[PDB]
């Protein structure tokens, strides 16, 4: 029993990381295989950055302007390529550590695990959820960039985000591993602020569902609603809409809950109306949004409790 935000083990990222130096600016990067990679802004300085140009910056740098030390370890650069807002350096060594592993694309309201490190060096981990607005609340410091976001499935790491930079409201901005960010950001100190965001309908139901399965069902009604009627109540509320595809996603909860999600539905949009009368759900005042259908199944029993 119980229910916590859980990362993945670090482990197999842990034996990826690097520290990567260029200048006097130095972040982390991830080594895989014979490559290391990188946030492209280390090339650059605090006068470069808020009006940066990156091919040009770059044309100006040989192999030897790259310092990427793995441990104590000084790995040679052999060639360098800009990929977007990533570099990716060939080193003479391939990491003898590298785990099976892809790269992958997130999409809003998925989860991930970080790992935080600084100089090269894992510092802590913790769990995110990619926000509506493309944020993530993360923790992260100055000489956070280049720390990593990922899952694991079996024995394979599926790397999907790389830390780039933090915006005025103290959350984080970044991108995939080919170098794209996730939303409207650039690597330039320009005036660009994280959009309104939203809570996230999907992961709030799925923690719904969590409860049930760990035993509580106070929070359940006698009433149903249509899918239409839910998001009327929805939006007032600033959750996303529901989806006739976050129904079906939500199915095997269903089924293990003996729930509808529509009757679900109308358990929160109660809940949303009147408050949780000074209850907890899962040990929180508050609902919560960043637990996915897919976290409850790998986290919970799949025995119901009654
Ligand atoms: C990652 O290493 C950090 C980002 C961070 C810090 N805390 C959470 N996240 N690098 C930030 C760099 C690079 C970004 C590139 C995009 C635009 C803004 C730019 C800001 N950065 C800074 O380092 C600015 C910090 N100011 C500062 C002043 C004086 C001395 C050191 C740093």
């Amino acid at each position: 029993s119980g229910f916590r935000k859980m990362a993945f083990p670090s482990g197999k990222v842990e034996g990826c990381m690097v520290q990567v130096t260029c200048g006097t600016t130095t972040l982390n990067g991830l080594w895989l295989d014979d490559t290391v990679y990188c946030p492209r802004h280390v090339i650059c300085t605090a006068e470069d950055m808020l009006n940066p140009n990156y091919e040009d910056l770059l044309i100006r740098k040989s192999n030897h302007s790259f310092l990427v030390q793995a441990g104590n370890v000084q790995l040679r650069v052999i060639g360098h390529s800009m990929q977007n807002c990533l570099l990716r350096l060939k080193v003479d060594t391939s990491n003898p550590k590298t785990p099976k592993y892809k790269f992958v694309r997130i999409q809003p309201g998925q989860t991930f695990s970080v790992l935080a490190c600084y100089n090269g060096s894992p510092s802590g981990v913790y769990q995110c959820a990619m926000r509506p607005n493309h944020t993530i609340k993360g923790s992260f410091l100055n000489g956070s960039c280049g720390s990593v976001g990922f899952n694991i499935d079996y024995d394979c790491v599926s790397f999907c985000y790389m830390h780039h930079m933090e915006l005025p409201t103290g959350v984080h901005a970044g991108t995939d591993l080919e170098g794209k960010f996730y939303g409207p950001f650039v690597d330039i100190q320009t005036a660009q602020a994280a959009g309104t965001d939203t809570t996230i309908t999907l992961n709030v139901l799925a923690w719904l569902y969590a409860a049930v399965i760990n035993g509580d069902r106070w929070f359940l009604n006698r009433f149903t609603t249509t899918l239409n009627d839910f998001n009327l109540v929805a939006m007032k509320y600033n959750y996303e809409p529901l989806t006739q595809d976050h129904v079906d996603i939500l199915g095997p909860l269903s089924a293990q809950t003996g729930i509808a999600v529509l009757d679900m539905c109308a358990a929160l949009k109660e809940l949303l109306q009147n408050g949780m009368n000074g209850r907890t759900i899962l040990g929180s005042t508050i609902l919560e949004d960043e637990f996915t259908p897919f976290d409850v199944v790998r986290q919970c029993s799949g025995v119901t409790f009654q």
